[PDB]
């Protein structure tokens, strides 16, 4: 079990052209890339 | 079981042309890229 | 089981031309890209 | 069990062209790259 | 069990072209590269 | 059990072209490269 | 003459008990405290 | 003459008890404290 | 004449008790303390 | 004439009790303390 | 004339009790202390 | 004329009690102490 709390996240992104993947600020769980 | 709470997220994005993927600020669960 | 609560999310997006993917501020569940 | 709390994260990204992977600010869980 | 708290993280990224891997600011859990 | 707290991390990255591995600012857990 | 434009401001405040002063997100002009 | 434009400001404040002064995110002009 | 543009500012504040002065994230102009 | 542009500023503050002065992240202009 | 651009500044402050002066991350112009 | 650009500055401060002077991370211009 995951207990994630009290996060202050600021995400700046620039350009980001032809993104074919995942761009996530805060991710809880699992990321599978194929 | 996931328990996510008390998040203050700010997401800035610029440009972002021809995005074919997922751009997520806060994601809970699972991301599969194929 | 997922328990997500108490989120303060601000999402800024600029440009974003010809987006063919998913642009989500807060996502709970699962994202599959194909 | 993971207990993650009280994080102040600032993420700056520039360019980021043709990203086919995962770009995450804060990730809790597991990342599998294939 | 992992207990991670009270982190002040600043992440600067530039260029980052054709990224096929994982670029994470703060990661808790496990990273498998294949 | 790991107890990590009170970290002030600043991460500067430049160029970073065609990254196929993991670039992490703060990582807690385990990294397996294959 | 002041020309202020194109500002994206996010202001988070917590607690803030018995405030006797001015708490302003974006202020243009002049502030006099006495 | 002042020409201020294109600002992305995020302001986090915590506690802030019995504030008798000015707490400003973005201020253009003049501040006099007495 | 002042020409200030293209600023990405993140301001974290904690505690801040009995503030009698000016706490500003981005200030353009003049500050006089008396 | 001052031309200030393209600044990425992150400001962390802790405690800060009974501040009678000016605490500024980015300041353009002039500061006079008396 | 001053031309200041392309600055990546991270400012950490701790304690800072009874500050009667100026605490600035990035300052352009002139500072007079009296 | 001053041309200052491309600076990556990290400033750590601890304690800093009863500061009556100027504590600046990056300063361009002139500092007069009296």
């Amino acid at each position: 079990g995951y207990e994630v709390h009290h996060q202050k996240l600021v995400f700046f992104a620039e350009x980001v052209g032809s993104n074919k993947g995942a761009i996530i600020g805060l991710m809880v769980g699992g990321v599978v890339i194929a």
